[PDB]
């Protein structure tokens, strides 16, 4: 298995002389993974109250996507991290951070570490969760900051709040910045994790009575809190000068609300402005925002992507050659026909494109392609090719990951 | 390979082989009322001499009742309560079970009663599309459900007809079954005390002190008082008609709604401390539970703990119905003394409540904490470990069992 072979199997055409290559050469990298944020519940107003004003404001000054998809399996948050760090698929069976925490895993932090970046990840819960204390070394992060680093002050749910996350991380980044140390920081938010129970004094949305004592109402309070704290973190990055010297990426780890299951009177709260009339496609959309210094071309990215695509997309902006490193993702700024294979909650060979989703049943022929306007799509040759490629890619990714060398 | 015996062995609660009260209510009707957002630490409260729940307080002298009965809910609280009660299986840590498994043939209390000559119905004044009830109720084998279409749009409180309309329109249906010798199980789901607790001004009967007036807790007290009043009127009709003397009647709160430790300091004096558990969330997770059956000679406080999953096995014993090979994760609370209640979703998996302490894990079992209900720490002994392991295994088995249920089509 080689990098070329994998790319040929996927069959997505990527520019040989890529645009934006090294547009952010030598810049820092800050990535924030936002817990349980989904695109169809962002940019929503409840009686004039914006739920995600921070994300809404970023649309004018970033490249962002309305068709960016989660690529997760059994352990959703950890599968998101797996996808992003490794550009390999999460398992259909295992939790990869558990099963492969004993391997030497090629990765984004490892590659950046070979290009003079110090690398760290930040999360306020204990790193024993999902085997993170083994996984983070396995992917070659120089450091991870876990509950031991963050206090037990201002707990929301089961660990310190996003406010504590950003306030304790920022000074570390500021000191690296002042000392001319190129850095990659990954922050994993948590305050908007289910059950979305936010202290009363931190709830800022006055909910209408059809949202009171509902999962969706609680979700909106938690997302609003998380978005607020993100905005305060961004303002500190701007004031400090870090923003103008860094690539910054924000994405939701995965969806949490099944919007077609909502009570009928709550459905009016779902954002329909970029709705896909196919499930689970619509819900599987996660917000995605990308900033880099001196960007001249902000706006909507048309090519679809998933979490596995973040690494190749970012490495291109940072001007880093990936060489022989196997990546199952694609640089989304240098392709136009990308697609995203899915598994676990969907059968193997399921995938999303920029215009339709395919899902098999007992066989390819008994499956269904559904256009994003809701109409059926005939199972043509191209639909078949992506199904076959998707299944082969998953096989290769599973085999590749399973054959990684042991750390000991 | 999951059997009823295996599940019971995993839980490890000792249940009398020759049970007491078996068939004490053989052949009687069953009426169960699920009271929206009632919690035990906000019942039997007086505000300046005014009783908030005088109906429930009065029942204490003539029922078996519990001061340590717990909610067992997850993502969709009201529906998870119904799930727990009808199925005696745990709500999911991930799904809303009434949504995800509404396409299954689900073994249940109404299904089992239907095989013992009961006609079964559930009543709720909102639209049955909510939480997939219009599929869930058939899935568990209710003969009928009566929803908003049946109740009309008179006397709306909040978003649907009042508890008064619920009881007034249900009663004549029960009365006709009674007169025609049709044994029945009726499940009524109240709604007037749902948040935001908006009760019409002419229906507010508590004169609130200024530290409660126009506050969430104040509105909560008016709504609970209204709901308790209407429950009392329903009971009086059951008594007058003769149905009361021919029926097992169970009342329970679906789940708590007020986080009492988050109240303003001056409102905390309103919380009932008389049977306080000095552990959270144990204290708030207590829901009222009252059981009546005709010719009961032994009214008073049930010492053994229970949760919503325990209602089915407890009731089937009273009705003299053998459950056979039907898998139940709950326990007959009148024939055990060491029952415990696993919790999830708002607590980590392996958390549980006993009659004397709560356990909650952290990163591992060993880094968790057992807290006695007097507030003191409890050392993590072998028995504490066994219940943690059993709790986690029970949740796994329940999730697997429910996921493997056959499709209705
Ligand atoms: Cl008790
Ligand atoms: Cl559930
Ligand atoms: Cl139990
Ligand atoms: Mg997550
Ligand atoms: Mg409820």
């Amino acid at each position: 298995i080689t990098a070329k072979n994998v790319n040929d199997i996927k069959g997505v055409s990527v520019k040989s002389n890529p645009d934006y290559f090294g547009a952010a050469k030598g810049k820092n990298l800050i990535i924030v993974q936002l817990e349980s944020f989904q695109r169809n519940l962002t940019n929503v107003k409840i009686n004039g109250q914006s739920i995600t004003p921070t994300l809404d404001g970023l649309q004018n000054e970033t490249m962002y996507s309305n068709q960016f998809f989660q690529t997760v399996s059994k352990s959703n948050t950890a599968d998101a991290e797996w996808s992003v760090y490794t550009s390999t698929f999460p398992s259909g069976y295992y939790t990869n951070t558990q099963t492969y925490g004993d391997r030497v895993i090629p990765s984004m932090p490892r590659l950046l570490g070979k290009n003079d970046y110090k690398t760290a990840t930040f999360h306020t819960n204990d790193a024993s969760f999902y085997n993170r204390d083994e996984f983070y070394p396995a992917v070659g992060f120089d450091k991870f900051y876990d509950r031991k680093f963050f206090g037990d002050e201002d707990v929301i749910g089961f660990s310190p709040s996003d406010e504590v996350l950003y306030n304790k991380a920022f000074p570390i980044l500021e000191e690296q910045y002042k000392n001319n140390q190129k850095f990659y920081a990954q922050l994993i938010s948590v305050s908007s994790h289910m059950p979305f129970d936010i202290p009363k004094d931190k709830q800022e949305i006055d909910l209408p009575s059809d949202l009171k004592d509902t999962e969706l109402g609680n979700y909106f309070e938690a997302v609003h809190y998380a978005d607020k704290q993100l905005g305060e973190f961004i303002q500190k990055l701007k004031d400090s000068g870090i923003w103008d010297d860094s690539v910054v990426v924000f994405y939701g780890d995965h969806h949490i609300i099944k919007t077609d299951q909502l009570p009928e009177e709550q459905k009016k709260y779902v954002n329909r402005s970029t709705q896909l009339k196919a499930e689970p496609a619509d819900d599987y959309r996660i917000p995605f925002f990308l900033h880099y210094p001196g960007m001249e071309n902000p706006g909507e990215i048309k090519n679809v992507g998933g979490e596995i695509d973040i690494m190749p997309t970012v490495m291109n902006l940072l001007g880093i050659k990936t060489g022989d490193q196997i990546m199952f993702g694609t640089d989304i700024l240098n392709s136009s026909n990308n697609y995203v294979p899915e598994r676990y909650t969907m059968p193997e060979g399921s995938y999303f494109t920029n215009s339709y989703m395919y899902q098999p049943d007992e066989s390819f022929e008994t499956g269904a392609a559904t256009n994003y306007d809701g109409t059926n799509k005939e199972l043509s040759s191209d639909v078949k090719k992506r199904f076959d490629a998707s299944r082969k890619l998953l096989q290769y990714s599973d085999s590749y990951v399973n054959n990684l060398p042991l750390r000991n």
